[PDB]
């Protein structure tokens, strides 16, 4: 009675990512079922700005009641800055995974140096206009997220403006693909299965690894509306729970066969699992005589990581996000200090519906015992400190503020 969910009824969305794993998992492995969500439907999405859509109606009005979400989706959906002000409460209640993500660039680029450190390659990049007709054309799979967050850092890095040495743009995933085939695209912030495609097919190379930008980087997340959380409590500790459980068993290398076929299959990604198999291994082929990773740590990781653990949501990770928000001049007026940042975070962010759901589901050895991670580091030798964010912005070479 008191852990039976008020209804075992929920829609999910899930974009066809490795992040969406824990969804899958924890729905075809039965780990909802578990705990009495019997009634979870993981819902494919046609993108992400059909995601919000989604999300912003709502299951009643045949949308979705939460899902997997790039940061700060659900903070920017609960102010209503990214749905027309219609602002519909979200709550973060877990990180499904870190890593699984990667920057791919066009084969024209070879030999040039965009790679991991783009620094002697700006130049290049920047005067592309100049020299081959075109400013350097990347793009990502929504603004002002983490896959934007991600090539951003990666370009400004390397002393690269996004804004005005570059043409960024929110661009399909497929659309990319085809822009870089056709020799149009010059990079893309993107995830597995996406990379192994690129560079198996001389699509283009791997410039890096998210895990190289930003080793355990927080990525996407676990978020429902608020009023569906707010009426019911326990269901939605129930699938919090049966989440952790499907992350903790992704982990294990004795499943990741399964689960890479599981994922692969028609029904979810539809993808050859000969895509996904390395990737779970931590294997990718980098190109561009770059060596080739084969490391488990640098591969999409659900439960633990180097540093903690994955699924817990950070509050420091939703400071972060805001923080590079602010960096970009991201929503200038709806986020217009760090102040206002933490308010939306305190609001959204729900860790302590983790604590208890993972206190209740016998996990408490693995609770954090913070909501902050601490400072974290970059490639670049960058520090966020999240008692400062104010001396990481200051520390940032290219930024809008
Ligand atoms: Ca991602």
């Amino acid at each position: 009675p008191e852990m039976m969910p008020e209804t075992a009824n929920i829609k999910l969305g899930y974009i066809p990512i490795v992040e969406a794993a824990p969804l899958i998992i924890a729905q075809e492995k039965g780990f909802f079922a578990k705990y009495g969500m019997t009634g979870v439907e993981v819902s494919k999405q046609a993108n992400w700005a059909s995601a919000r859509d989604n999300v912003t109606i709502g299951s009643q009005g045949g949308g979705i009641d939460g899902g997997q979400w790039q940061m700060p989706m659900p903070h920017l959906i609960t102010e209503g800055i990214i749905t027309n002000g219609n602002k519909v409460p979200m709550y973060v209640l877990a990180q499904l995974i870190t890593q699984g993500n990667g920057i791919a660039v066009a084969p024209m680029h070879e030999g040039k140096g965009v790679n991991l450190d783009i620094t002697k390659a700006a130049d290049y990049i920047k005067g592309f206009n100049k020299t081959n007709g075109r400013k350097f054309k990347a793009a990502h799979t929504f603004p002002n997220v983490n896959q934007d967050f991600w090539i951003r850092y990666w370009f400004a890095a390397g002393g690269v403006d996004p804004d005005t040495d570059i043409d960024l743009l929110a661009v399909p995933p497929a659309e990319t693909v085809q822009g870089m085939r056709n020799g149009t695209m010059d990079a893309f912030s993107t995830g597995d299965p996406w990379p192994y495609r690129i560079v198996t097919e001389n699509i283009g190379y791997m410039a890096g690894l998210t895990a190289q930008i930003w080793p355990y980087h927080p990525e996407e997340y676990l978020a429902i509306r608020a009023d569906w959380v707010d009426k019911n409590p326990k269901a939605t500790k129930a699938l919090l729970k049966g989440i952790m459980e499907a992350q903790q068993w992704i982990d294990d290398p004795k499943n990741r066969p399964e689960v890479v076929q599981i994922v692969s299959g028609r029904n979810y990604f539809n993808v050859p699992t000969t895509i996904l198999e390395s990737p779970f291994k931590g294997q990718y082929t980098m190109g561009d005589g770059q060596p080739a990773i084969d490391d488990f740590q640098k591969g999409p990781l659900y439960w633990k990581d180097g540093i903690g653990n994955v699924s817990y949501p950070y509050k420091s990770h939703d400071l972060w996000f805001l923080t590079e928000s602010i960096r970009w001049g991201f929503h200038k007026n709806a986020i217009p200090d760090l102040d206002t940042a933490q308010k939306i975070i305190d609001k959204v962010n729900r860790e302590d519906l983790w604590r208890e759901a993972a206190t209740e589901a016998g996990f408490t050895a693995d609770i954090p015992s913070s909501t902050s991670r601490g400072v974290e580091t970059f490639f670049d030798g960058i520090t966020f400190d999240p008692a400062n964010p104010s001396a990481y912005l200051q520390s940032l070479a290219i930024k809008k503020v």
